[PDB]
């Protein structure tokens, strides 16, 4: 059952849901909180590696993630990151988000951007009970033209769903 | 908490959820209402523009949407729209949908079509409290062959989730 | 309203949700049950067909699915399936899943894999009330390198949502 805008505001006020920085009324509507584009980007540089083995522990999958992804790319004031057709890029939300053990988050991308080819998780839109941090984003340009993204733009929408009870093993405790 | 088929039928009957035209019992099952393909299509013609700037207000993002997308394409009786591999196309549901301030919709594409490469929102599957209208669809052909789509085919599935309370700023009031 | 880990464990214990084989505590966390990669794969071989017509009954859409998809591919011990950039492949979960008429499932892919290009449903992540069986998976490699998948790896995450009441026409009864 999704929280409506007014109840998102309630859970924020009680300190049971945290979002930093806290988005104003303008960005809390219906059943979502708008989220923004951060300033840390990553792209592929595949030439060092033949493939990526996706089986095997987090450490292998994370070691791989860094052997083939570029250095962090931080954009100045003004600057846009251009995501070219058929490219997969990694980014991050501006907002940090902390969920309690009895809420689950869902990130939607924006539909108006999807229509121009911007694909955002997509595969895993779930923010877990106990998640605390920025949300890592994967973009895919499914469109015909390059898409310019600037830090601070609206990039997605969080909605929040109470669980049937507080989770015994939330993200933070494992 | 999703409405089951019987309760979708209830909310339709009370006039608290509206779907036009109203789908018969055949198309209301489990926790979804089947939706159909409309008859308004759009494709990319990128050659006029170098890129699309996705930051900046709706009007810019919508101005862009029309500078680079084709004219509306309306298909006769018989006719199919062929969505070619790697193409992003825009379409619309046959059904209009109106949600009240205390329901949120989710559009799924059909799994049997996804298996042949048909990707449908995907990024933003959320229909908001207060949404009233057709649902704009983005298709992406992730497969190897062209996919023929005909107006009237089943194209997706709506499910409906009550909010924790009626939303203070639903879509219609902003 | 999603079941938390403890309540997923409850519904499993009561025999109201079934997952075979039953995943241990390690794979039931927050609001999800981890699911694994099975051992039945399929790829496209498009050269026999010009297109696929996606309108027309299940039997046509399923006839098509077999005229253009390869034979079942079963991988030995050791073996990896390599999903190459821009390829759409079909697979299956290791676990069989049975839902009752008053629960709906959602499959997420894993975010750490999505970041390396692994796209999993994506378009239809919904497991219906009354669904009983393996879950068919479509993968898409949106990344730059090939991705190696091995049977038994974690491939996704199931979450479960009670309906507003038991569904009158669940999947099994139609
Ligand atoms: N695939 C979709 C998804 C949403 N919509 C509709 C339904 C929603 O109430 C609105 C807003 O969706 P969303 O917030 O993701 O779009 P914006 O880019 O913020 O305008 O558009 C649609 O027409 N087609
Ligand atoms: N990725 C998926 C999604 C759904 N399924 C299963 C689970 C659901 O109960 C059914 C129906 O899903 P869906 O309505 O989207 O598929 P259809 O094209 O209408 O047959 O198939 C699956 O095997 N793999
Ligand atoms: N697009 C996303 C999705 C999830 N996350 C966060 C939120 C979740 O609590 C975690 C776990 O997501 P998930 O189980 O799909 O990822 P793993 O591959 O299992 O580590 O990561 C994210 O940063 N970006
Ligand atoms: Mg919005
Ligand atoms: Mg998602
Ligand atoms: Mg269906
Ligand atoms: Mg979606
Ligand atoms: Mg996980
Ligand atoms: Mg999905």
């Amino acid at each position: 059952m999704r929280l409506c805008d007014r109840d998102i505001e309630a859970w924020l006020d009680e300190g049971r849901l945290s979002i930093n920085p806290r988005p104003p009324v303008e960005r809390i509507n219906g059943a979502t909180v708008d989220v923004r584009l951060g300033n840390k980007f990553r792209t592929f540089r595949g030439h060092t590696a033949a493939f990526i083995d996706l089986s095997g522990p987090k450490d292998e999958v994370s070691a791989a993630l860094d052997r083939v992804m570029s250095d962090e790319i931080v954009l100045d004031e003004g600057e846009a990151f251009y995501l070219h057709p058929g490219e997969l890029a990694l980014a991050v939300t501006l907002e940090s988000v902390t969920l309690p053990a009895d809420l689950v988050g869902w990130l939607d991308g924006r539909s108006s951007l999807a229509r121009l080819g911007l694909m955002v998780a997509v595969t895993a839109h779930r923010i877990d009970p106990g998640w605390s941090g920025c949300i890592v984003l994967e973009f895919y340009n499914s469109g015909k033209l390059p898409l310019a993204l600037r830090p601070g733009m609206l990039i997605g929408a969080l909605s929040f769903e109470p669980l049937s009870g507080p989770a015994v093993r939330p993200y933070n405790r494992r």
